[PDB]
């Protein structure tokens, strides 16, 4: 109401106002934004809390020594000599009971005490004695280190100095700790040699506005006289604010402006009365606070100026989050994720809305100054390129897809050492190549890159990259003392590079590199200031509990594009931090917790989340095999589905051909090998998802079974890794002959006797041959079948493990390994020569398996379970099976199944049975409701899953 | 190396005091290098002397045998000034210094120091390049002109000049007139050195005791008060050991002279030896150091934990980080050497812990120090270093009257008058915790305004948080408020006057630069950082799981309670606390059904301040806590007892605070329904029930959802005489509130009263009700509601009311026909009920053609109680219905894979007794329980179709 009456009338004023004042507001205005204001309150302040004046006190003095008040008006001497002779005449006591009886009083602070503190001076110097600055500054929040004597000077804790050059009242209400009288203005600079050069060192730094003074005052004059012995240009004027009752005659002004100050008078600024002290003080102090707040910006190249001022700087970064564009504009703003933009604390003009009107309409852009339409044109690219499309409440249809164009995030090895073998053609240049030289391993020849690049932008403006260059050479720095943290303490790093970057980044204090910057990089780039802490992902990492809660932008979009952004300022920018534990916990999390959540509400059909090329980047990067696993044993991947499959298949190609260029031709780049072989495995795992062309396929199997090192995948691991790939594509022949060729390569491998396949999940080359038979059982390994009939006798290894691999040859071949049979053979046919030599039991075996099984009767009433799963499968048939009654459990549970006692049938078995056996178990009379009782009882009293997952695929 | 630590040996007090001093201003940023013309010589740059001889070479003959004075330094350069001219003189200045000599390492030792500032009363430009060099932004100021126009805060302040304007005599003081005018020429440059050298530490470096610019910043200091600046570092590097009279005489005049030749054993032209000798003790010595004897680590140990004494309760993750990260300190009380490369003050701290024969050489003060550390380490739950014991007794212990729900201590604690601050910072969080969030607010600033001398300040920093949170948490309610606004509007213009421009991460930054090292593990409150560490550690666990992890995520959790809940920090009661605590719990929970996890009295309190009914229902439907127990079952009754009392107190004692209802509602009501779990006392019954029957309002529980916390109560406390009265009696209540024809259950589930009528059955079988049987005779046969809501009690009621109502309500609508189906007294199914039934359908068919029965109906069909055939040719679009009356016509695909919760043992054996239902049903069970972790479905195939 009142208060918008007068928020127009401020407005008018302003208006109506010379270039003179309006210019210095700018500079007050742009000084409170770099932090350096610093404001010189005096007695006029305090005045405005009822605080006592000192006529009050010398009125006090005179009456006490001459018996009456004065006869008219005291002077500027009178102020000083009345008190010096009730101290000389009277005494010392007397004058501090005085000072007590009239300062113990308890003022509240007038709204001016905080109108100071709301333009956030640096210091805040003052010729008050009083505590009413203090209790301000103190209700307020911010800690201005109160120096009141020379004792404080150096324990003056912070750099927020609330500066008493006249003294205080903390101490004591006595007369030696403030400056009130002769011989105590006298001798200042003799008794205050350390506040004087203090008060002196804050304004030559600082810019200083006066408030509380008139113009003829003595901490006036003295100022003055100071900076007269100053030379010319050597200082900033400082402002001075005047808010006498009269307006400012214009000698004076002209006196007092050739003598140093700035002044902005409030009497001839606003209209008021002549006892209307708070209305001017809170006049000019109010137009310097709705300045700041941007409630003055009328003219559209005012709000050009303004968002070009504070987005222009950040050109030289090619891709800036929406949570930094934020942080730009003080939270006036909430930059959406999506790309909308909403008023959050903006109270004065809509400048960002005043953009975007500018934006759509042509013929009122046109309607700018020439500078001002670059400008526009500038921030128009910036908001284009960033995202920022328009408001949200102009936001029609807008598409979020993601777009990160650096060679690192999309592979890209060989482009990227294409790019890094040439000339620099600038600093930026070199940047780009020392972060693309830490992608791909060479971190000595990254930090020497950067060391270069922070030399060469020292002396340099827009100091992005000399700050992001000192932070990455700390980041590789970290990388490199973490390498041998872990890889040693192969040999990555010489001993003299260590060494040297011990020597070279002892005490690099991270937490001071912003505060190292030349207050340009403070307020232009304080959007950079979240890179050099440890931690700059936490207040992302706990957005991610809306994800995990059960019950246009949801949760999971937010999240996902929130991911985008920090990925896309962490990749496009060139910052190492992408790569540490920090950055990978926050993708690991993120993904699986949105992969989580979709699955959670895919799982409510009792009353989704497709994945990009961007997103398949992301879990093979950052994920783990066994972080993939854990996904893979709970969320249905298989309905997640995946998209873009064409820039997958490229990825995992290139993938592919970098894995057979590390093995192949001479890779070691031991500290790019740890990283790309988990990108590769966690790629070439996550690859079952996506369909492969057959040139894709062909490159990939290629890749992961000849050219894929030994140690990191055993022959079980790519086992698992082609069936994973074989589900998805259908096995094309030239992938098939791939898989033959490997199988050949490792019968030629094992020509020397002295090798055999080490595996972690007990799957070996039979399975492959296994593989190769079940999609395509009309197949002939040629050579495979050369092998078997250029074989010898004596190579027994040959003989053993292309045994393994029999279906996979010709019958003249199988003749030719099958001359080196078994008769002797008590059961020797599937304790470790299981291929499928069974076919038929002819008497040839089924007759002597007989005799051995007679050996067992004479062994049992004095190798059965396969008996007992042969006989249920008919395998075994003849008149002789009802003869040896009376042995093993599992005999009596298979051969005489009618009869069967199933409650000593072991529940353990079905875990360790065949799956085919299990399906025949299935379709039975007796062992059908018998086995469906013991896998029950199972599944209630029992603590594992394997039970569950029989009962309910087969039987019923 | 160690010859370094051999000199530290070998140092005496005085020196072993000012490197102390010296490396302690440089980790606060307050050292500054005063370096001088002894280590520019260092890189051979052109002294003086040679350039005075020159000046003397031109002007005087040549030579001047003597060395010449002080007097003759700076008045032959005056004379070759005066009379041979000023460009003779800056052509002399060019020949000789413009020249490009190597900096010497010292210049990179200063820089490695980290000093703030560099004064410099070199000429030169190797500090500038050594600066360039290394990578430092010093903003240099050679010039009167450059003090404004500086771009940084560190200077690299030349006070004599530099020839960065060009080799000439007017931007350099080296005359006579140059030195006596120099303050008439340099005012800014005197003042910005004499400001620095006040509020820094001076750290001489390059001079000697002679010096003319030492010899006038001594004089100035003796201008000085006695004790007002603090005494500048001299590093004397001269060849001869200093003379004990000279350094009594400077000592006394303001400098601690460190000496080199009094250090170091050097020849007598090994000035880099010596410069480097200081300088590599400095440097060595900012590694932690001064930590040898036991009376030491009491020293070290107690300037990093005294002011933590202020804290009722730190977390072990924030003692990882007060200790530099050295340790580790686990959360089960072991203390992991991270990164304490040096001496293991843990472990020799620990050892001193019991063995009175190290704490008897302790020093006297030193054992009151390591008694003080001792009670803190007992406190907080650290035990010992890591490979030491290894019981490790788990059960932290959270008092604090908030957290235990006492809210009647809590307003005592109000009421009653306050001695200290702290007893005040604990009352403004009792109000918070309390409703009362306008004197919440008011006490608190009346703490930040009270708290001037309060030198921790730890109780201003931790009172303005919790402000600016209570400030948030009344902005955020009157946002929601949009019940009634509890806040006069005045208050609202005082919280957004007061608290507005107040970020909450300016505070820290802006803190004294002892409270920003001091307090460190405080900055963490005004972000989001305070639960990352946990935040990341519960994500990486949950994905782990699904010292052992289970009792790592406990402890965790129990220690950011008692971090909150202790220190009486109001960011308890905001959401991202809130959700970890719920995950925590949560995965806790499912971890127990994977293996076991007891809970006790203080995970209770967890589930039901924290977690909502939503999440309850999730996890009772996912997991089981049916076999899963709770542990202490008299602190949780007490705790419910008290949650049923508050209730009571809010609502039949009319006093209510709407802010404190709106976060108690959400707490007494999830742990009513979380009571189902925890074996009550008859008395505890009793008040629980009465008070949630009664006195619960029915605007957050209406009878449906009371009746399913009740329900959910007799399951482990059955259900007794008093609690069969209470219902009774609340039976009673609802007759004498449906006399009136107006009132009507609102029920949110379809549970209305006739269902608490059932409740009372099912455990009792004859409980003939007297009042309400009394409520039945008073029949007026025009106050009809009444007659029907005792109709659905009518089992409740007696013989001869019975005889009374049944005289008038009979069967003539569908609805009282399903009641007479749940009430009893129907069983035969006469034709008029099929008809009726029939006429319900075509009711139904009105808006076919265009709360729902239609599915029992379809329930009634199948289980072969009504019979007629013209029931299918109403088929409907309710597939309940169609599955029920025409299996083979029902495609199971558009069968919700729900409605199988929902029915009873008698109907799910039937729908086990049809082949084409069957098999479809064991499809849909089995999809169920592959995709869907609800074990109900599981139960119903092993029940009754597997």
């Amino acid at each position: 109401l009142e208060s918008k009456r007068y928020g127009e009338k401020l407005k008018e004023v302003f208006l109506m106002l010379d270039n003179n004042v309006v210019e210095c507001i700018k500079e007050i205005t742009e000084s409170s934004r770099n932090g350096k204001l610093v404001f010189f309150v005096g007695a006029g302040v305090s005045t405005l809390s009822d605080y006592p004046q000192w006529w009050r006190l010398v009125d006090k003095y005179h009456e006490e020594l001459y018996g009456s008040p004065k006869k008219g008006n005291y002077s500027s001497d009178e102020y000083l000599r009345i008190p010096q002779i009730f101290y000389n005449v009277k005494g010392e006591m007397a004058f501090d009971g005085i000072l007590k009886d009239f300062f113990q009083v308890d003022k509240p602070t007038n709204p001016i005490h905080d109108k100071i503190l709301a333009m956030n001076p640096a210091h805040v110097i003052t010729t008050n004695y009083d505590n009413l600055i203090d209790t301000a500054c103190w209700k307020r929040g911010k800690y201005f280190s109160v120096i009141s004597a020379e004792e404080d000077v150096a324990n003056a804790t912070s750099s927020r100095y609330l500066l008493k050059v006249a003294g205080d009242f903390r101490k004591g209400f006595k007369g030696e700790n403030v400056v009130l009288k002769e011989d105590d203005y006298l001798n200042y600079d003799q008794n205050y040699p350390l506040i004087s050069n203090l008060m002196k060192t804050i304004i030559a730094t600082h810019t200083i506005v006066f408030i509380g003074y008139g113009l003829g005052d003595y901490n006036i004059n003295m100022l003055l006289n100071w900076v007269r012995k100053l030379q010319k240009d050597s200082f900033h004027k400082p402002f001075f604010i005047r808010t006498d009752p009269s307006p400012i005659e214009n000698e004076t002004l002209i006196y007092y402006e050739n003598k140093g100050l700035r002044i902005i008078d409030a009497a001839s600024l606003i209209d008021s009365n002549e006892y209307d002290y708070l209305e001017r003080y809170s006049a000019v102090m109010d137009l310097l606070i709705e300045s700041q707040e941007n409630k003055f910006i009328t003219k559209d190249d005012e709000v050009i100026d303004y968002i070009y001022g504070k987005i222009s700087p950040l050109f030289a970064l090619q891709y800036i989050r929406k949570i930094d564009l934020k942080h730009v504009f003080e939270y006036d703003y909430h930059f959406e994720v999506n790309g909308t933009v909403v008023r959050h604390k903006n109270k004065g003009f809509g400048y960002m809305e005043r953009f975007f009107e500018l934006k759509e309409s042509c013929d009122e852009r046109s309607k700018l100054s020439k500078k001002q339409y670059e400008r526009f044109n500038a921030l128009f690219n910036f908001f284009e390129k960033n995202g920022v499309i328009c408001m949200a409440k102009d936001a029609g249809t807008l598409n979020t897809s993601i777009e990160i164009n650096s060679l690192a995030y999309h592979g890209k090895y060989d482009v990227m050492k294409k790019f890094i073998e040439e000339q620099s053609v600038s600093i930026e240049d070199d940047y780009k190549k020392a972060f693309f030289l830490a992608c791909l391993g060479r971190w000595e020849e990254s930090y020497d890159l950067y060391s270069n690049i922070i030399l060469n932008s020292i002396d340099e403006s827009n100091g992005c990259v000399y700050y992001l260059s000192q932070i990455n050479r700390y980041r590789i720095y970290q990388s490199i003392t973490q390498a041998v943290t872990q890889f040693n303490g192969y040999k990555p790093f010489t001993d003299e590079f260590l060494a040297r970057i011990e020597r070279e980044m002892t005490n690099f204090n991270i937490d001071d590199l912003f505060n190292g910057m030349p207050f340009e990089f403070q307020k232009k780039y304080k959007i950079l200031e979240f890179l050099s802490d440890n931690q700059f992902l936490y207040d992302d990492t706990v957005k991610l509990f809306e994800l995990t809660n059960k019950v246009g932008m949801s949760s999971d979009i937010v999240v996902l594009l929130r991911l985008y952004d920090n990925l896309r300022f962490l990749y496009e920018n060139c910052l190492w931090s992408v790569s540490f534990h920090e950055f990978h916990q926050y993708i690991r999390n993120s993904m699986s917790l949105l992969i989580e959540k979709a699955e959670y509400e895919r799982t409510r059909d009792i009353d989704g989340f497709f994945m990009e090329y961007y997103d398949f980047v992301n879990i093979s990067r950052h994920f783990k095999i066994d972080d993939i696993k854990n996904l893979e044993r709970s969320c249905s991947i298989d309905k997640i589905r995946f998209g873009e499959q064409e820039k997958i298949e490229e990825y995992l190609v290139g993938i592919a051909e970098e894995i057979t260029k590390q093995f192949s031709a001479n890779g070691m780049n031991v500290v790019f090998y740890t990283q790309f072989i988990s990108e590769a495995k966690a790629a070439l795992y996550f690859a079952k998802y996506v369909k492969l062309s057959e040139e894709g396929l062909g490159k990939i199997v290629k890749a992961l079974l000849f050219y894929f090192p030994e140690r990191d995948l055993d022959i079980g691991k790519r086992y698992v890794w082609l069936e994973r790939l074989t589900k998805c594509n259908e096995l094309p022949k030239s992938i098939i002959s791939i898989i033959d060729d490997f199988l050949v390569l490792q019968a030629e491998k094992h020509i020397d006797q002295n090798y055999s396949e080490v595996s972690s999940n007990g799957l070996y080359s039979r399975d492959y041959g296994a593989l190769i038979k079940h999609f395509e059982k009309n197949f002939i390994s040629k050579r495979l079948s050369e092998i078997t009939l250029c074989l010898t006798q004596d190579k027994q290894k040959q003989i053993d493990f292309l045994f393994k691999l029999l279906p996979l040859l010709s019958t003249n071949a199988k003749s030719h390994l099958l001359s080196f049979k078994s008769v002797e053979n008590i059961n020797d046919l599937m304790n470790g020569i299981r291929i499928g030599l069974i076919d038929e039991f002819t008497p040839e075996h089924e007759e002597l398996i007989i005799e051995y099984l007679e050996t067992r009767k004479v062994n049992y009433i004095v190798y059965m379970s396969t008996f007992g799963i042969w006989y249920f499968l008919e395998e075994i048939n003849n008149s002789k099976m009802e003869e040896f009654i009376g042995m093993d459990d599992q005999y009596d549970f298979f051969v005489d199944p009618e009869n069967f006692d199933y409650k000593k049938f072991i529940p353990s078995w079905l875990k360790n049975y065949n799956d085919k056996l299990l399906g025949k178990i299935a379709g039975n009379k007796h062992m059908k409701h018998h086995v469906i009782e013991v896998l029950k009882e199972r599944v209630k009293n029992s603590n594992d899953k394997r039970y569950l997952e029989i009962l309910m695929n087969y039987f019923i």
